[PDB]
């Protein structure tokens, strides 16, 4: 279980941390432009393993993923305060071409993991840029926010998040949408729940979707990036992944008819192991949640369009 | 986290060394009418510790639930080749009256897990002696089978049985039923998952429920008694108590209504948390799984009655 | 890593769940001359494996040894003299090593039946195995207790408590006060420090953790989830290539003056086998309890075969 | 379980993820000078929850830590003399445990602060608190991190590894080496039974452990994940009340031969603090450096006030 980390930032820095604490992995090589860093995150790293289980820590080249099961691309110039997200995409595109070809032919055959914002777009970007299959390309997709809304429900309700079903799907940002009509608890749905407990106000789950899905605008504002809670699931969908886990998680998938979509990654459920997607799961939707699936669709694809 | 467990027989004495192997709870008081065997298990059990979280075990009687937490009572009599049913439950009432009384007597103000057989009527039972809150008095109902149905669903399907969500409701036993219709793959309905993956037979997951639901018959047969399985179920409901979950899980509750049933125990989704029952939920059913639901009850409740009635007018 | 369990009495039986519920290896065959027990016991502990982490369990042939990992032997059957319970179980041993040894079976054999060191050197012969293949529980069970009680006496986490009870397990084995110590500091050094601390307590102490299986057997009919839960620690630190240090039943190369019989001591264990044998610095008492509890076993050793 | 950091710096913010992760405490309230950076800190560190244990994080000031169990001091700058990054954190030091200590605090000190040992004794001496009511991580990490050294040289488990570095964390710090062992084995014992470990390997490992930290500054600017695992570590062992076993920064009456100075030993800490000091026995040579390590620091010290 060998992973190639590509970007030491804020994001791919706590994220080995985190597979450090949590256990995950081996084997973990961190690649990044200024190769100091990572000799010092990878020394550092390592003065943790006496407290988790082993592992071998080290700064590596792209070469090194030639035996690697999994790479991890965080990697991605943040949008200035300025610009057009179609730039923020242009330039995007050139960081991820740069680490993508020299992965691939390193001999790398494993699972791509894109957490590169934005992350839907940038999925399909190493996909056509890998030429690799489809199911060996996964997007962070909307898995870190919809562990957050399953949790900030559960507290709600008080129920153990385990036993909460919930999505949000589409691309992962401002049109991304929370599946309600689906949603349920252990078996019983959202609107069955709040008919038979009026306590539960539906005014106050709707901002609580809307508290989750701008969290990151805010960490931004207050911290200037986020990394922690995107680090954390990150882990999980490596640990998925590495073990063979066979679990469902809201990933930027392939759209090859669900949802009657196209050509495009977005955020749906997903079973994923070793071998990344197994299944892409198609949610029973509302009729106005599957507008919602397709503006979100629509206004990516666009841009997807354009880009190339 | 104190939890005083009756009956140290197969179930009682895996029960805590299951508690002990998963390090769930703090303190753990043995009671059965055998002494000597209680004193030997604690003994046994506290050599187990050291590869283990901390724990106090020891032999106890009914007057240390004084200040217990959770009152586990597996002490049940075996359904010997002919008798009745209803002498089966005659004299397990008598024996959970022997129980009952004296833990209510200590003071004991805790959380009551029934899993002697049959459950869900003992679970009323142990309920309408006890005169305990119907929300503080719960029976192991159909948790285990649940359980080992939703792996063994996950296992053909190739999916992590986390998101396998399946419920085995009803009258723990021959009659308990699978809600097919509402179980479902991550979201995705087993139907609808046999009609993308056609692999998938239904004729499998039919005979995989029946597998589940005769395991305990099987069992039995092969090695005279069931304990490894319910002992472990036993423990992860005792955790979800003890650990204030809020844990959903198929439990044997009281009905007051939901399924159009009332006044009787009997398997349903339920959240369970360190004060007992929180919430029973209503899964949508079938006409069908709702009159199976109607007839598993009204057998139920023609057992207690009769069970009570001669208990009520005989005992002397 | 699959283990083949011979024997699922009491301490076998209980010895799988250990591993099922602390989720050691991915595969348990169970053998046992009862089919049925092995079958339905299979069975039973399966429907525990949606609550732990996934693995398979069916009832076993010894020819499934073939591609096994592990091989633990707790068969036996428990008035008896030892002597003539050491001669039903060596002829039951036989039965046993053989047949397994023929299916192909290179791994490694954890003896649990008792006596344990007696029986473990009976392995070793009946199997030709490496010294280093051949394992027996020894005395990792009752030193594991031995460093809990100190601890919870002394009021210092375990782990930092050193401690070692050597010699064949049983009867004759002994506590290593002299290099026992806690955080680095020996016992008798904490007891100045702490007066506190009784030696009437420490010794007693000692006694009611050796004699303690033969109450338990008094008290219950026998003991299993001790031995069970120190088997499956044993099973681990072999199965996952731990290298740990255990008191094991090794075999005798001279260390502390001993030789050609196994008796207990610390050993790293990994997967493949003891990898060193470790001799601790022991007091001319000391010396003498290890020297006649080796000649004790060595004279049964002798008469047996 | 609740918990009061100062300073969300690089260290601090690890602590607190580790400590998220980890799933230590049920409450950490984080606070700095920065406010808003430690706001969006809790928000951040609050989106992990979901994947972990439940806890409850958020932006605090100091008088959050009234009914706190633990603070944890972090705050504190990363060319410079000695001598001046002691003056200047003192300072800090102060504007920090003062308010604290008004709150009402009545729980430990957990001081992480470098040059630590001193930043410790002036907690101590500013705080007011018993001597056992104020910790400082000290050769913790260092000794951790030595541990596993050893024990990937001599492919033993670490936690059958015993080595212990003491003294004042820094240049000055030495490994216990004449005690230093393995399952009980002493290292120059190991060594003996395994020629191809040598004396040397072993004493550039040693020093490789100890300037490390120096290595990661120039590397990477500052070092971080290191000291802020085994916070969260010493952080378990006191809001656990486990009384475990760690090199921490203590308050030495008369052990070693010193006194009146916060310095690296072996101890056993609780949920109240320092339960014991453990005395190791010392070699001529360990002594001395013991001396010298002492000795230099308590120079540094007085200047330093």
């Amino acid at each position: 279980q060998k992973v190639i980390l590509v970007g030491d930032g804020a994001v791919g820095s706590s994220y080995a941390y985190a597979m450090v604490l949590q256990g995950i992995a081996q084997e973990i090589g961190i690649v990044d432009i200024f190769k100091d860093k990572t000799k010092g995150d990878a020394i550092d790293l390592s003065n943790a393993l006496p407290f988790t289980s082993p592992k071998k820590i080290y700064s590596a080249e792209y070469s090194d993923a030639k035996d690697a099961d999994l790479v991890v691309i965080t990697a991605g110039a943040p949008q200035k305060p300025g610009e057009t997200r179609l730039d923020l995409v242009n330039k995007n595109l050139k960081i991820l071409k740069s680490i993508v070809d020299p992965i691939v032919d390193s001999g790398f055959n494993g699972i791509f993991l894109v957490a590169a914002n934005p992350v839907d777009i940038l999925t399909y970007a190493t996909w056509k840029l890998s030429g690799f299959p489809k199911n060996r390309v996964v997007g962070s997709g909307t898995s870190l926010d919809t562990a957050r809304f399953r949790q900030s429900i559960a507290e709600m309700v008080n129920v153990d998040a385990r036993s909460v079903h919930a999505y949000i799907m589409g691309e992962h940002g401002d049109t991304e949408f929370p599946v309600w009509s689906h949603a349920n608890i252990g078996g019983v749905t959202i609107a069955e729940w709040v008919k038979a407990h009026p306590e539960i106000k539906e005014d106050k789950l709707v901002k609580m979707f809307e508290d989750v899905r701008d969290a990151a605008y805010e960490i931004i504002k207050l911290k200037g990036a986020t990394f922690y809670g995107i680090a954390t699931a990150l882990a999980r969908i490596s640990k998925a992944i590495l073990n063979d886990e066979n679990a469902v998680l809201p990933l930027s998938v392939y759209m090859d008819g669900q949802y009657g979509l196209n050509d495009i990654y977005i955020g749906t459920p997903a079973v994923i192991n070793r071998n990344g997607i197994q299944n892409i799961l198609e949610i029973p939707l509302t009729d106005h949640e599957e507008e919602s699936m397709q503006k979100s669709a629509s206004q990516l694809k666009k841009v997807l369009t354009d880009a190339f």
